[PDB]
């Protein structure tokens, strides 16, 4: 005969316990593949089935192409300018098209995308070879390689070995990623609006070093820009300013688009490489089969080529399986409803935040055989002769208006970095028994805990030098 306590708030699970993308997933067993949460006035919908996800991303793509406003993303994007964190509208559509246009320039020519990548990988494999017999963290060497690539794609410039500017870029990259969000971008409770903290203070300072550095590059480039030479992204963006839309192509607009491209080009790829090495250290059977495949298909007469993706199918599968088990963005980047719409015939109102739980799509037990397993074989027919698409619930690069604009660069960097390393190096467990933790660290990107790997030059790659 006792009364029930008045309830002021309620959340499905504890905050800051487990990974958000996995807590939403576990929650589907209670409430289904689509449900909503209310935080004050803000409403958020989480979608964990491929059918509903393809509706949000593709079929109704234009309706759910907005980006919500976050205090941190404002600072990082210079008030919602750029591509990734910009709302759907004039700025985003223009710059995304220009950035996409830039990548199209890299069909075979004097700067074929493969040759830029290979030029930097040869330097990487040379540096790593000097550590023959030692255990090292490959974060920075790989960071340098991909930084020089995207730097060439953006400014036709690279960094000389040992340039301190690289160490400066790494510093503010780790600083922004750290403070851009505690754990995932999706944050149930707005902790930084509640308690006194220094998060935005710290974030602004790392953004100042980033903005100042890029502002130096841009100003210097106004002197080198010639309209008759459009070979990099900064040319494309400047070429567009003159033609005018000039209010959409100010210096601050160009700054952020380069920042978005510059940032995503180094951190996403560096992360996926580290993830792949981690899985290969936990699966020596796979790693052994990858050496055999590359020995019988590429050998040592030459270095790997992008065409070799026709031969090295277990490698393409491995990369596919990593992008599945540990997606770079397990919950994509939050979407926002631009207008009143629906998902699964449920109503969704304008301004409502919408998150696609890609982690749920890649771990759904009905669409995948033993989804929590690392099985690159699942992307190959039973004969290991050609690649397959075993499930329709697989969107490593997203889909629709907001899909990845650098997917091409990503797949090529990943395939070539892994191909060059496997040809030349034995990548074994360090002298201490430590294996990397495959748990992961959910940030704006799904990072892996730093770890060491014992690198040795392969006996076969050596004998082939006589
Ligand atoms: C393995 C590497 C990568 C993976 C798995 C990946 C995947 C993704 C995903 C899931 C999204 C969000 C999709 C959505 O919000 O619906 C995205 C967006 C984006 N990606 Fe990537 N990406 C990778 C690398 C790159 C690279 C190398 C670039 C180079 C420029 C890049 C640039 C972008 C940008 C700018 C966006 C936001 C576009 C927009 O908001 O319209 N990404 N990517
Ligand atoms: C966080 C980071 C990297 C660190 C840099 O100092 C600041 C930064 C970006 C920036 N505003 O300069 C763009 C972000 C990128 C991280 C990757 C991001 C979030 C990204 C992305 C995330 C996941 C998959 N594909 C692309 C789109 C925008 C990119």
């Amino acid at each position: 005969s006792l009364l029930s306590l008045p309830l002021v708030g309620s959340l499905p699970f504890l905050p800051r316990h487990g990974h958000m993308h996995n807590n939403f997933f576990k929650l589907q067993k209670k409430y289904g593949p689509i449900y909503s949460v209310r935080m004050g006035t803000k409403t958020t919908v989480i979608v964990g089935h491929h059918q509903l996800a393809k509706e949000v991303l593709i079929k109704k793509g234009k309706d759910f192409s907005g980006r919500p406003q976050m205090a941190t993303l404002d600072i990082a994007s210079n008030n919602r300018k750029g591509i990734a964190f910009a709302d759907s509208g004039a700025h985003w559509q223009l710059h995304r098209r220009l950035a996409m246009a830039t990548f199209a320039l890299f069909k075979d020519g004097d700067q074929k995308l493969e040759k830029i990548i290979c030029q930097e990988i040869s330097t990487l494999c040379d540096m790593l070879a000097t550590h023959n017999g030692q255990s090292i963290d490959i974060s920075f060497p790989v960071f340098v390689a991909v930084t020089n690539v995207i730097s060439l794609i953006c400014f036709n410039t690279s960094y000389k070995n040992g340039d301190p500017e690289l160490n400066v870029i790494q510093n503010y990259n780790e600083g922004i990623i750290d403070n851009l969000s505690k754990d995932s971008l999706v944050d149930l409770v707005p902790w930084l609006k509640i308690f006194p903290n220094k998060t935005l203070e710290k974030l602004k300072s790392h953004v100042k070093i980033r903005n100042d550095l890029l502002n130096k590059i841009l100003e210097n480039y106004k002197e080198k820009f010639r309209s008759d030479s459009i070979t990099n992204m900064l040319d494309t963006l400047m070429q567009a300013k003159m033609n005018s839309d000039s209010e959409l192509l100010s210096d601050n607009h160009i700054l952020t688009t380069i920042g978005d491209i510059f940032g995503a080009g180094v951190e996403t790829t560096t992360s996926v490489v580290k993830w792949t090495l981690a899985f290969l250290l936990h699966n020596p059977q796979v790693k052994k089969k990858l050496y055999e495949e590359i020995d019988q298909n590429v050998g040592f007469s030459r270095t790997p080529t992008i065409s070799d993706r026709n031969r090295l199918l277990l490698l393409e599968a491995t990369i596919r399986e990593v992008l599945r088990l540990r997606p770079v963005a397990p919950m994509l980047i939050p979407h926002k409803a631009n207008v009143d719409s629906s998902i699964g015939e449920f109503a969704v109102d304008k301004g409502t935040e919408v998150i696609i739980n890609l982690w749920a799509l890649h771990h759904n037990e009905k669409e995948w055989h033993q989804p929590d397993q690392f099985m690159p074989e699942r992307f190959l027919n039973p004969a290991g002769t050609q690649l397959i698409s075993p499930s329709v619930s697989y969107l490593p690069f997203g889909a629709g208006p907001r899909s990845c604009i650098g997917e091409i660069l990503a797949r090529q960097e990943l395939f070539l970095i892994m191909a060059w390393l496997l040809q030349r190096f034995d990548l074994e467990v360090p002298d201490d028994g430590q294996l990397p933790s495959l748990e992961g660290i959910p940030k704006v990107v799904f990072l892996i805990d730093s770890f060491k790997v014992k690198i040795k030059v392969r006996q076969a790659w050596r004998e082939a030098q006589a």
